[PDB]
């Protein structure tokens, strides 16, 4: 599946993002040496790259990336993954939170310190935690069904 | 979105399924009033037209509709709602299963006798659930979660996921 650019290749700060978009078939990953703590990082609109940010950030927004591969460092809110397909994502510290929308085929590899992390998951297929490798899948499919004694749904993995 | 059809406007007996298809903009509600349990129904490529299906059959699969609406009987085993969008089914008996695959906008209507429905929902969005009131017109209305969080339980050796 094929991304549309919108533009060349850049990275460039813009207030406190990063923005990192229209990386096509690189054979060079795409570094950012650069940031702190203060920044975000969005990647969008890439096919075939690699992106590896060294420095812990904010939060990372990841969206319309197609066989991508992600090496971070570690973030202080989150991960932000839409609309991806084939996606490998690596941290080498902590990711508290990491959430999937819309995407099929990525695979988190954790790292020792950072095990315990949340993942929010919706409209995605095939999705991995892989711990130093233990595979697990995250579930995609629920059951719903009504406690009348209590008046709400409840839900469960099926 | 508009359905891409497959050939005439169809309601026919194909062995043991009847295949209710490319119904597009009727203007009429197509009834389906004969099969019996030992029978499926399969509907495909519609688009805003009523489906009646009067007899409680073993299952029904529906599959590509868009602004449709079903009124069934029951089902001996489960609906199959697949690839479908801004879709209301009603029931008058009793459903044990359905299955929502990604699918948007389904508004599913029970009866007294079918509150204990189980649904099975993947990659879909905007599910709703509704319960008859005490008045006829009084829907009670639950969203079906469309969102979760997994942890890795480490003293269990495995992941946990619960409702966002």
């Amino acid at each position: 599946r094929q991304v549309v650019t919108n533009g060349s290749p850049k990275v460039e700060l813009q207030k406190d993002t990063y923005l990192v978009e229209n990386h096509v078939n690189c054979a060079d990953p795409i570094t950012l040496s650069e940031g702190s703590i203060k920044n975000k990082v969005s990647v969008r609109c890439s096919q075939n790259s690699r992106i590896i940010v060294e420095q812990k950030v904010n939060s990372i927004f990841i969206e319309n990336c197609v066989g991508c591969i992600f090496l971070v460092n570690g973030v202080i809110s989150s991960i932000e993954i839409v609309n991806c397909d084939d996606i490998k994502l690596q941290m080498t510290g902590i990711v508290p939170t990491i959430s999937l929308d819309k995407s099929n085929k990525v695979n988190i590899y954790t790292s020792k310190e950072g095990k315990n992390v949340e993942v929010y998951s919706s409209k995605s297929s095939e999705m991995n935690l892989l711990f130093p490798w233990k595979e697990l899948a995250i579930p995609e499919q629920f059951v719903t069904k009504y406690n009348e004694s209590k008046g709400k749904l409840e839900s469960m993995v099926s």
